């Protein structure tokens, strides 16, 4: 029954006995309760990408295996955007670092440095999208710093998330505005169109977004009775289990019970809803209601003689324990799938709210790494100069003391502050310069 | 301009010269424009095997790998069925037989063998809808011989298809009842739960849809100006491009002509229709019309100052080269997406004729083979002993004296001839036994 470990006390086995437990993993294969997601992104990122204008291909590094492709195709001008990606498998904490994943990266080319630059933040956007919208997953969008960003680029734009339970940066997704250092490598040009005397090289941007967004998920929404899976991923989003069967139940009566439950799964699913029954009565309906506790389905209905009686189902909400009655009757269908959007809507609120008690704004050296051993991550005016974040990380590192201990930068935030940074002198210990940004660091994965 | 050589005289080096002129490959690189198609299969059959009941699923031969685990998860008959579907990558001739390639494979086991050869036919209905309703390619759904059936199983059933050019067969599709072998194999078991004492071994299916279908439209639509793409899988339906341009056209007339090319563009992709303009003006615009057409865009939108003048686009239908005048109004998008439904069902109808002109019912021997050599298949009266298969393939092929020249079991047909076998004898030569039934014979892929 439940899990062997409470997050606040044993993470690493909290996250291992959950995501056994849920069939999501076996020892990795990803089963259908966990692919779903990944089904799910593909369908949702797919069609977004789709609609901004990239199309997907097939490649037998990607970008010594494609770039040479691309000096191909790119005879002039007329040719670009060259706008391309793949769905693939790349070859440990399951879906957080394995050996092998699946996930999806575009490489694009485009004639002007605007246009480049607008598409990675179109992608951000819609990788942004996909945490906040189907997986309730809040994040911070912002630039990477020059020594965390992508090396072979200009500059790397990223969705950075944040794991509670053990005080830590999560990287989201990235995308990276790669300018023109790989058309220069891979002698990829083109005349310019307006001048036949010049050779313009293409600006080139790439992006990516991998089945750690399943492991963000389970870690941000997952609690100490097991999974919490967000409604728009969830494989199943209501389960229906019969109750109050007992000795004296008469058969006319025992079939009239699965009969209804048939009947209202089928009406749910003709609403829209995913719902199933769990009519396996060698378990009590307790060890049924812990089974999908633990699985995380948003949604169970438990169906017993006065539910029948009355039309009126008992629903209990997986996320927050709450009991609602729901009528049975022919608005139960859309009246779930608002009860379901409600469910996506508290999720992403409460995580929102953890993740904003968990950013702490530190001006002080000597808050710092009391703050880091808060389990919080920290905003902080910084110059801009790469000595001072490396200070950070080594002084962070020399004062916490097998997971590191010192705080790298994660991002700066598009969204800063309202205290201006300049009131401030730069974070690093010692330091005196006056700071011209807020920057996230963090703990990391 | 068009293509270097004639299906009818040299149909390798015609397939070779439209995949690359249509871009669909890169010596294999699968561009978008080939691409598109696996999309539109991966959205299509994935939605139906899901609405089968189907989940989809990741492991890192299929069968060696993934029924230890089928061992594993049925523990009791409760756990039954297990449906399991991969779209993955396996590792010539582009798109029929390579090296590498991309496909679907499902892998079911359920309690009852009805339950299990139910689905081995709706999955099979799936396939043929696929080559059908997606790629207008006519099938046979039959059941393969005991020779021709994957030698695992207890039967195949297959969608065969039909290429004129070369008069041989090629499998389009497989769905394989596999019963209780492979369950003795990876002892697969569980307890009758109505008894037990007993151990019972689940029915297990798999089948398999592969990139194939790319290959067998390619091979069944295109023509001798190029390709000639199913509407329902064209990346690009309509193509407009501007014509009627002149010398003397005045700057004010060129801007509305190009504007008004995007507008149209504008119009029908908001009504749903995959449009796109080819405004590339240092090519004549007989240079685009021949691009598109040898890439199979389904209509070609000429735009002119006199479509222009009086609101009628002239459109060139690019499988029968009939030209059509459609209003240019509100009613514009839903006009053009008629069209598209027509074409669809155009190519389906001709493609399905020949298919049927190409089905020759032999009954004498002495027949058979120059029926082959006129670049037939062959329905013919088999006893169903596999010896005299065995003898109809050596046979024809020594009469036929580098591709295979004897002809082998295509299917049997679920569909058979009216006229009864058994008036006839078995086809083979000396052969005296009443036939049984009709089988589909042919030179193969
Ligand atoms: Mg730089
Ligand atoms: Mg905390
Ligand atoms: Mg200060
Ligand atoms: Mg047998
Ligand atoms: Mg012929
Ligand atoms: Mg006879
Ligand atoms: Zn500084
Ligand atoms: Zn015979």
């Amino acid at each position: 029954m439940g899990i062997a470990a409470k997050r606040e006390e044993n993470f690493s086995a909290w996250y291992i006995d959950v995501i056994t437990k849920a069939e999501m993993i076996e020892y990795y294969i990803i089963r259908p309760w966990a692919y779903y997601v990944w089904k799910c992104v593909q369908r949702f990122l797919g069609g977004k990408i789709e609609k901004l204008g990239v199309e997907d291909c097939y490649f037998p590094t990607s970008e010594t295996v494609m770039y040479p492709y691309y000096a191909k195709w790119i005879r002039s001008h007329r040719d670009l955007p060259v706008r391309l990606n793949m769905w693939n498998n790349v070859i440990p904490t399951p879906f957080i670092r394995t050996r092998e994943f699946l996930w999806q990266e575009g490489h694009c080319a485009w004639a002007k440095a605007e246009e480049c630059a607008k598409e990675v933040l179109e992608i951000l956007e819609c990788y942004a999208s996909v945490y906040e919208q189907l997986l309730a997953v809040p994040v911070v969008r912002g630039r990477k710093t020059e020594k965390e960003k992508f090396a072979g680029g200009d500059y790397t734009t990223t969705v950075e998330t944040f794991i509670e339970a053990v005080g830590r940066g999560c990287q989201g997704a990235t995308s990276h505005n790669l300018g023109q250092n790989f058309g220069k490598m891979f002698d990829i040009r083109f005349q310019d169109p307006e001048n036949n005397e010049q050779t313009l090289i293409p600006w080139q941007n790439s992006w990516g977004l991998s089945t750690r967004v399943i492991g963000v998920m389970i870690m941000v929404h997952g609690d100490n009775r097991g999974m919490v899976m967000p409604p728009r991923v969830a494989s199943t989003q209501v389960i229906i289990i019969p109750v109050g069967i007992t000795k004296d139940t008469t058969e006319e009566a025992r079939q009239e019970l699965l009969a209804s439950c048939w009947r209202l799964e089928s009406e749910l699913c003709e609403g829209g809803v995913r719902a199933r029954c769990d009519l396996r009565d060698n378990y009590s309906p307790g060890w049924r209601f812990n089974h999908w506790e633990v699985k995380g389905v948003p949604l169970r209905v438990e169906l017993g003689p006065r539910e029948l009686a009355e039309r009126s189902l008992a629903v209990a909400v997986r996320h927050s324990g709450a009991r609602h009655s729901v009528a049975w009757d022919a608005q139960t269908p859309a009246a779930v799938a608002a009860l379901l959007e409600d469910v996506h809507a508290q999720m992403y609120a409460r995580a929102k709210e953890t993740m904003e008690t968990h950013r702490v704004r530190v001006t002080e050296w000597t808050e710092f790494v009391p703050t880091l051993n808060r389990k919080c991550l920290i905003l902080a005016p910084w110059c801009g100069a790469m000595e001072c974040e490396n200070q950070v990380k080594k002084d962070s590192a020399e004062e916490s003391k097998a997971p590191s201990m010192g705080a790298k930068t994660l991002c700066i935030p598009f969204e800063q502050p309202e205290e201006p940074a300049e009131g401030h002198e730069c974070i690093c210990k010692g330091c005196t310069k006056p700071a011209t940004t807020w920057v996230l660091f963090g703990r990391s994965y």
